[PDB]
């Protein structure tokens, strides 16, 4: 089994890179091919322009993003970074995504990541999304801190449940390219917790990464979000 | 006199996102707003949180913690330049209208990136001074989105969900936790698939929505608004 890990903190001794370690020292433990994309060391680029196809674009007068990009990756014409990351994708059987909460949503580069690899004819297609979409097989999961508290990501807390921030990334972004999702692991507060409560948060990765092979995908579907 | 600061994001002028853009700008200049535009592609804004964005001594140096480095030098006055240009074009806009196309049912990379760097704590929240209590609180926020899905495809029975589930996080995470009111989004559904005739209407139906702008009251932003 193969494992791509897309990382996206600034800081090797954050919180987020001690979950990143432990998911790549358990996982190369059980044999697993290991790859990761620490996105910030990469000083990956997020915007998306026409640097990413190189050649004579198919409209240079319009530049469509969206056509040119789908038109570029059939005729294997888009920029290497991109297609470096879309084989480790392709060859991935389980992608995880490590990153901290910014704006109920990812970290603008991890952003960028997702918007520039996940092209037409890629990751989808028409018809292709969904549970038809083309990268179905794979599994996702999202793994992410937050400064908020549990008791603030509630449908009665101040922020609203932390299911309604997942939709987007899980059923907008994964679910469309055809990944099955596995359930989020969401490690509340770091931050304010004692020292004691984040190692029961990185012990408890740990443990169900020992497991990750055996579970079954959520059902990624609007009531399992909206309740 | 009333102050329009429009945030764009894309990277082609003649796109129907440009011409929304340029029809606002058309219109609020008509009625006598002050009118300015950051349009983000074209000024190649940074979306990376990196310590790039501080320019002076770090509180803590061997360990890098992006959210404590930029509240302290936003007191100490010490945050890259092209963050402190663009909060000071938000303080003085008395209304904030981002326009981009939906990407992946969110805003482009190159606009999150806007909002990660731009409203630091100090400068758009605080703890306490957020939602009803943000530091942007009497200002206005208002989404105008384009999609490629439609708007049958957009509803709670449709395969995307409903659109108010998408604005949560940027109506509700985002505009409210700073403070803003938001008003109601402004949808322009698929102008890729529909006629040029119904492109026109849409552009129109933004146009007019313009002209009245300032009556509007903003939306009851809670959670019972986008998931009811
Ligand atoms: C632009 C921006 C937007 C944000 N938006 C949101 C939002 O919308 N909603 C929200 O809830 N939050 C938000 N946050 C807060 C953010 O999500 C948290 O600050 C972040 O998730 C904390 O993760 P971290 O890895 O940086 O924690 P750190 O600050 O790195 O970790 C906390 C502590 O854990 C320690 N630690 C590291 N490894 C271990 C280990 N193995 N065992 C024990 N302790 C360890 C660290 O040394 C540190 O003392 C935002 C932050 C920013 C900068
Ligand atoms: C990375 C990426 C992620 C995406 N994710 C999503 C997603 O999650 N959900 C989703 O629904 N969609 C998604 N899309 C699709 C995207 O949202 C749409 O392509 C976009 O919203 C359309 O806006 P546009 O301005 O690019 O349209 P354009 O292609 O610029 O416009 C369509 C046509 O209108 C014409 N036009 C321009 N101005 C006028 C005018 N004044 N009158 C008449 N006609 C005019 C143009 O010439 C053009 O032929 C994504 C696209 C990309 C590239
Ligand atoms: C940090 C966290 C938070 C906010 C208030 C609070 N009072 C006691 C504990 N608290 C924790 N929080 N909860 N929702 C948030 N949304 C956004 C952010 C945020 C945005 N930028 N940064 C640096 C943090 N922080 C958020
Ligand atoms: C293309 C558009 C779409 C897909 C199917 C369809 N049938 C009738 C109309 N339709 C419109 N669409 N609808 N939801 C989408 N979500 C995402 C994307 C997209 C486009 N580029 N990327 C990178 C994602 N496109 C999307
Ligand atoms: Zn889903
Ligand atoms: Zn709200």
């Amino acid at each position: 089994k193969k494992v791509l890990i897309v990382y996206a903190h600034q800081e090797p001794k954050s919180f987020n890179g001690s979950l990143k370690n432990v998911a790549v020292d358990e996982l190369s433990r059980q044999g697993c091919t290991v790859t990761v994309s620490d996105l910030y060391a990469m000083n990956l680029e997020p915007r998306a322009t026409d640097k990413d196809i190189t050649g004579t674009l198919s409209n240079p007068e319009v530049f469509n993003y969206g056509v040119e990009t789908h038109e570029a990756y059939k005729q294997r014409s888009l920029a290497s970074d991109i297609t470096d990351e879309q084989k480790k994708v392709r060859e991935a059987d389980l992608v995880i995504f490590q990153f901290p909460l910014y704006w109920f949503s990812v970290p603008a580069i991890l952003k960028g990541w997702m918007d520039r690899v996940l092209c037409q004819g890629f990751a989808f297609d028409i018809p292709g999304f969904y549970d038809s979409g083309l990268l179905q097989g794979k599994l996702a999961l999202l793994s992410v801190t937050t400064g908020g508290t549990a008791e603030m990501y509630t449908k009665t807390g101040v922020n609203g449940d932390s299911r309604y921030f997942l939709w987007p990334l899980q059923h907008g972004t994964l679910h469309f390219c055809g990944f099955k999702v596995l359930a989020p692991q969401i490690s509340f507060a770091p931050e304010i917790a004692s020292e004691e409560e984040r190692k029961g948060m990185v012990a408890a990765w740990s443990q169900r990464l020992q497991t990750i092979w055996k579970e079954e995908p959520i059902p990624c579907t609007a009531h399992w979000h909206f309740g």
